[PDB]
């Protein structure tokens, strides 16, 4: 039973950027989402604040984890655990201390946990172009993200899975709306608009006397939580390289498998999905330069200087992937 | 068998506001959606422009009509026909003569036919507040309208129902996007924004010297079609009084039935849904004053003055309903 002692020792880094999430996945018996969510809920005293029975929390978490696909290389329960833990660290940043309520914290962590549930390993555009049942259900609009939300909420109805059973009716209504707004913002088709609003908030930033962010309306509060979970979703290149490279190996396997399906169907191969003509290194550099660095540099400005070490690791990782090209 | 010749002479005025849809409904064996769509398809020469096997048109329209509930007093197949024919007439507006292409004409017409399919007779807010499966599926966002679209498209996958089988893949993709954008605009939560975009467009109206409208970008074009089918959706108070009064008796039955369900479940009663405290007549005047007339007067200005007759009839029916108030 000393393996549980090793897992508990690793869980002490749950407040740290760069958690060994793949080792925790191994040490916990492929339950990184459950043990990391449980650990975070204890750390933030969320089981007592919202009167969540321990058995119900574990039962939902194991059920939610179950509905991530173990046979998809990237969008699986490890990624969900990683986004959960990354959002947890971002919530603890000094520029946001006491800024969000316990319900908003609960919503952002819950949203992170469910944000990719039941992901089949193919993109929205693939599901649209192949006339999938999901794209038909959701009228080609945020197809996956609507599905993730629907599954995440529906699993609360399985027996002893309603972790929100002791929230008031107004608490559940408020949380549900916030979770929906947050997970829908993980659709990359919303990235440019989400970042434009984040830049506007940085340019017009307001700070209280305590030194923390001033967010006095739902629109600004939910936009920060949306971008926070979005940043955590796109946090792989900001992590220590040995973690970043495994995430890159995993997403490229998922892309190549999609491209092979686009080839078996006589379709145009999606960018970076043709394993016969893809540059993994050049795609990561372009992903950082055009998407990840603009986002994280903007977030770093919002919480300046709390995120400087994360931004430094991103720029180091970009310099490294660049060096592998020549 | 004398009804078919009776059914024939009513359809002759399919190009006129005030079609005897209820007579057409009864004269057709409760199949007004089928016979009104077909008559309009022949009038606008749509079966030849898009190569649609007329037998496939009938098989889908009957399948589509069957998925409208027979036990709902308003949101059924008769409403679906009336919106179709009203949209058809708004398309023949002189200031909009050939402004929209053939595919954009087919888009607004097909969208009208499916825009309320499988409606359960209760509102989005009822479905949301009762934790319905529909609201769970669609994350409380345009619940009914997303469903209408999903059903209307799903039925095309039935035997000999793909009425768009001979459209090019680009035509089908363009038709799908416009149908979605149009039916989603029938959600009343989008009314004010839709009206506002109609307000700003009026202030920036650019026309010929024969007066007709000039729409260049897709955004301006789709907004006109959205506000058009929305205008047809809310065209009851602009019809002849005998038609308007029948639609009012039906929608108030549907409202009262929802309010009774809101009571036997113990929830707050939606406005105008409490039969023990409803003023049907006052509700109609207020519905015209705050929703129907501001929409149709903004529409009239954009089409100055081809909608003066519709605007006059609406003001007449508003005056009559007001007179019914003691
Ligand atoms: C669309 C542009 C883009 O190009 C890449 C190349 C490598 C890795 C990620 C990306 C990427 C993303 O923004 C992205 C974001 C999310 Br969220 C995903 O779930 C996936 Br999949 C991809
Ligand atoms: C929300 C205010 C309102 O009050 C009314 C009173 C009588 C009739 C219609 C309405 C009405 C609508 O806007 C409306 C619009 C559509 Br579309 C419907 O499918 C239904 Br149902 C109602
Ligand atoms: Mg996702
Ligand atoms: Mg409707
Ligand atoms: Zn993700
Ligand atoms: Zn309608």
């Amino acid at each position: 039973t000393e393996q549980e002692d090793v897992l508990a020792k690793e869980l002490e880094d749950v407040n740290k950027w760069g958690l060994h999430v793949f080792r925790i996945a191994e040490l916990s018996g492929n339950r990184p989402l459950t043990v990391i969510m449980h650990t975070i809920f204890q750390e933030r005293d969320l089981l007592k604040t919202f009167k969540i029975p321990v058995d119900t929390l574990i039962t939902y978490l194991m059920t939610l984890e179950d509905h991530y696909h173990a046979d998809v290389a990237y969008h699986n329960n490890i990624h969900a655990a990683d986004v959960v833990q990354s959002t947890h660290v971002l919530l603890s940043t000094p520029a946001l201390e006491a800024v969000f309520t316990d319900l908003e914290i609960l919503a952002a962590i819950f949203a992170s946990a469910i944000h990719d549930v039941d992901h089949p390993g193919v993109s929205n555009q693939f599901l649209i172009n192949t006339n999938s049942e999901l794209a038909l259900m959701y009228n080609d609009s945020s197809v996956l993200e609507n599905h993730h939300l629907a599954v995440g909420f529906k699993l609360l109805q399985e027996e002893n899975c309603d972790i929100f059973q002791n929230l008031t009716k107004k608490q559940r209504q408020s949380l549900r709306k916030m979770v929906i707004d947050i997970v829908l913002a993980t659709d990359m088709s919303k990235h440019m608009n989400l970042l434009a609003d984040l830049k506007t908030m940085v340019e017009t930033k307001k700070v209280t006397s305590s030194g923390v962010l001033l967010l006095d309306n739902y629109s600004d509060r939910i936009q920060v939580l949306q971008n926070m979970v979005h940043c955590a979703d796109l946090s792989n290149p900001t992590k220590p390289l040995q973690l970043y490279r495994q995430w890159t190996d995993r997403i490229m396997e998922e892309f190549f498998r999609q491209g092979d399906r686009e080839r078996e169907r006589g379709m145009e191969i999606s960018p970076m999905c043709d394993k016969h003509n893809a540059s993994v290194e050049k795609s990561q550099v372009g992903f950082i330069d055009y998407i990840v660095h603009p986002l994280w540099e903007t977030w770093a400005d919002l919480v300046h200087p709390d995120a400087q070490d994360i931004l430094d690791t991103l720029e180091d990782n970009r310099e490294w992937y660049q060096s592998t090209i020549p």
